[PDB]
């Protein structure tokens, strides 16, 4: 299986069948995804000199899809995800470490990123999951050769939107505005409390992207840059399918992400959640 399309008019019943006998068919599907993509090298990532640049030593970018930094140490734990129409729709990455904050912002600048989506908290169940890689207050900071200033921070019920200005130090006139969307209510290895919340967050970000008169790739990260990051991007793609086609292909969406990075949609619960979001959108639409 590379794809399992479901006609939208059949989705409700198909989902009930997938859930039958304690999610038997859903589990069978999820398990079929287990080895997708795994026939690719993680060689550059496994170099001793790059070891300390990886948050989790099992979660490494493939050579064929890794993002390269300019200059003499080109390594960051980050992977390009191609779009349906053109390469590099997203860059998926881990939560930056103290020693990779500069690399993260260097990647942002070099790849012409204008929007960042963060789907982890910095600290969860008492563990650091992502370092606090932007300024704490309103003062400018250098991160390597870039200057970063926070312009606004808008705390909303379930996510916070921040705007930053970033300048290359050699050309202070040529700044860029970066928007950062931080979803604050998603437990690691788990799912948000409602489908409605993540659906609206994804639609919100998608609307902002669509007004970012084409930017570069959207960066999406969590702690490892696979579970919550993968579920987010999967839901973005699936919601676009529901707006364009009369079939939806959740298996194909996750399959295609796994071709580009390990563990995208990292738990069966997350895979089930994607089905619940589709179910919920379609239920509403049936009556409207
Ligand atoms: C380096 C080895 O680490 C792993 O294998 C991780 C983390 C395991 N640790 C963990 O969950 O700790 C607490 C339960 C106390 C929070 C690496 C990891 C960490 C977080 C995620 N979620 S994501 O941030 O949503 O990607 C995914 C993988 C793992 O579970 O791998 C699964 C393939
Ligand atoms: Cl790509
Ligand atoms: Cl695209
Ligand atoms: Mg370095
Ligand atoms: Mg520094």
């Amino acid at each position: 299986k590379t794809s399992c399309p479901i006609k939208i008019n059949q989705f409700e019943g198909h989902f009930m069948k997938l859930q039958a006998d304690s999610n038997y068919l859903l589990s069978k599907e999820y398990e079929e995804l287990k080895d997708v993509g795994r026939n690719q090298s993680c060689d550059i990532a496994l170099l001793p000199e790059n070891r300390g640049k990886n948050r989790y030593n099992n979660i490494l970018p493939y050579d064929a899809t890794r993002v390269k930094l300019s200059g003499g140490s080109d390594y960051i734990n980050a992977s390009y995800i191609p779009g349906n129409n053109f390469r590099r729709e997203y860059i998926v990455t881990q939560g930056p470490l103290p020693g990779t904050k500069d690399d993260f912002w260097k990647m942002v600048w070099e790849q012409n990123v204008h929007n960042i989506v963060m789907v982890t908290q910095c600290v969860e169940k008492g563990r650091v999951k992502c370092d606090h890689y932007w300024p704490a207050d309103q003062d400018s900071l250098y991160y390597g050769d870039l200057i970063l200033q926070m312009l606004s921070e808008s705390v909303l019920p379930e996510w916070t939107i921040r705007e930053f200005k970033i300048c290359g130090e050699e050309q202070l006139d040529a700044h860029r505005l970066i928007r950062h969307f931080h979803y604050t209510v998603w437990p690691d290895h788990g799912v948000p409390e409602t489908t409605q919340s993540l659906i609206q967050f994804v639609r919100t970000v998608r609307d902002y992207i669509n007004r970012s008169p084409g930017a570069g790739p959207t960066v999406v990260h969590c702690s490892a840059g696979v579970g919550r990051t993968g579920t987010f991007i999967a839901l973005d793609r699936i919601l676009q399918q529901l707006d364009s086609k009369d079939s939806v292909d959740i298996y194909g969406a996750v399959h295609d992400l796994r071709l580009h990075r390990v563990h995208m949609v990292q738990t069966e619960c997350q895979y089930v959640y994607l089905h619940q979001c589709v179910r919920d959108v379609l239920r509403a639409r049936k009556l409207r």
